């Protein structure tokens, strides 16, 4: 297991524009296109992202390309963020993947706001961090995915993904 396989499990793969769990136009492996209710706007973003006129459909290779860019972006977002970087640096590689997963789903600014959870993770108070992480809109709206990510933080194992 690794961050790519983990997020593939959590995000799936769809080659046509779909709406994500928040109702936002998305494609591939959880690649958010726009929060606009306009499908045409989403199609424009998609064509820009891929570099051709797609008409809302991409190939698996193209989906995996966006995915690699998006994982890369999540990591660089963490490293450039003054709140997230020290937490990330303090973690083992498995728990680092859990943090990347959160940033992929909610964005750097969103995760950086989990101030008390981040402190508990930095303190390596794993059970406490897990309890705090679940007191969130995140957990309530996507509980099965949040449970997997939280288990990964609690245990430092890949148990929730096998």
């Amino acid at each position: 297991m690794n961050i790519f396989e983990m997020l593939r499990i959590d995000e799936g793969l769809r080659l046509k524009i779909y709406k994500d769990t928040e109702g936002y136009y998305t494609i591939g492996i959880g690649h958010l296109l726009t929060k606009s209710p306009s499908l045409n706007a989403a199609k424009s973003e998609l064509d820009k992202a891929i570099g051709r006129n797609t008409n809302g459909v991409i190939t698996k290779d193209e989906a995996e390309k966006l995915f690699n860019q998006d994982v890369d972006a999540a990591v660089r977002g963490i490293l450039r963020n003054a709140k997230l970087k020290p937490v990330y640096d303090s973690l083992d590689a498995v728990r680092r993947a859990a943090l990347i997963n959160m940033v992929f789903q909610m964005g750097e600014t969103g995760v950086a706001g989990f101030t008390n959870s981040l402190r508990m993770l930095q303190q390596k108070r794993w059970d406490e961090a897990a309890v705090n992480l679940a007191k969130s809109r995140w957990y309530n709206q996507t509980p099965n995915r949040a449970k997997r990510v939280i288990t990964t933080f609690r245990t430092g194992t890949w148990d929730a993904y096998k």
